[PDB]
RNA sequence: UGGAGAGUUUGAUCCUGGCUCAGGACGAACGCUGGCGGCGUGCUUAACACAUGCAAGUCGAACGGAAAGGUCUC
């Protein structure tokens, strides 16, 4: 009962003595669609083994995302090795606006209102890494309240 | 109250970095097709040259006079 989507599929080549060797790497994003998201690179000779390894790695690397009612709390600006993607909270009426990789990761996480744009490299893996990094630097208002004190210096009009 | 990406350098990879695309818009033209109504718009080029008709007249309660109208008048 998980939601999975593949982001990029490509074939690699390595030169051997007698000829050519091929292999398949397929990044797969897995989640339950509410708050859980997983990232798996994966690599094998065949595409089924590759996406199976990607799914397994995503299950292993599942990580928690902070939500405030279907949207993120405050705008964030992550950066991968080369990917640069920023995320901003949006009105509940607005859907999810993002590219391929970013939208796949966000929809596996379970975000319904988000504004995402890519400003760095256009590589799918780096875009995914930048998006998940931004999700990591995303924090919780309750956590920052624990950090400072007096959990009143925050705005949560939606609440719930 | 509002931010999408895709293709393309390599034996395969990551960057940098060009080129192309997906969208909208117009006092528009072309190709094909073509029922109607509401509302708008229509020489963007030669401030090039123009046949022709109409686009600034009015007052007799300012004035001298009577061409015409009906007119009493010979
Ligand atoms: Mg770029
Ligand atoms: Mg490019
Ligand atoms: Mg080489
Ligand atoms: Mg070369
Ligand atoms: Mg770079
Ligand atoms: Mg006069």
């Amino acid at each position: 009962n998980y939601l999975e989507r593949v982001v990029a599929i490509n074939r690699v080549s390595k030169v051997v003595k007698g000829g050519r060797r091929f292999s398949f790497t397929a990044l797969v994003i897995v989640g339950d669609g509410n708050g859980m998201v997983g990232v798996g690179y994966g690599k094998a000779k065949e595409v089924p083994a590759a996406i199976a390894k990607g799914v397994e790695e995503a299950r292993k690397s599942f990580f928690r995302v902070p939500l405030i009612g279907g949207t993120i709390t405050h705008p964030v600006q992550g950066e991968a090795a080369a990917g640069v993607v920023l995320l901003r909270p949006a009105s509940p009426g607005t859907g999810v606006i993002a590219g391929g990789a970013a939208r796949a990761v966000l929809e596996c996480a379970g975000v319904h209102d988000i504004l995402a744009k890519s400003l760095g490299s256009d590589n799918a893996i780096n875009v995914v890494h930048a998006t998940v990094a931004a999700l990591k630097l995303l924090q919780r208002p309750e956590e920052v309240a624990a950090r400072r004190g007096l959990p009143i210096e925050d705005v949560a009009p939606a609440g719930m």
